[PDB]
């Protein structure tokens, strides 16, 4: 995951 | 998003 807001959403 | 699988999930 990316985005350090876990799966999907920002990535 | 990638992979035809919604967000997330696979890239
Ligand atoms: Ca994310
Ligand atoms: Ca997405
Ligand atoms: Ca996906
Ligand atoms: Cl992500
Ligand atoms: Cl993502
Ligand atoms: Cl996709």
């Amino acid at each position: 995951d990316x985005x350090x807001d876990g799966d999907g959403x920002v990535p």
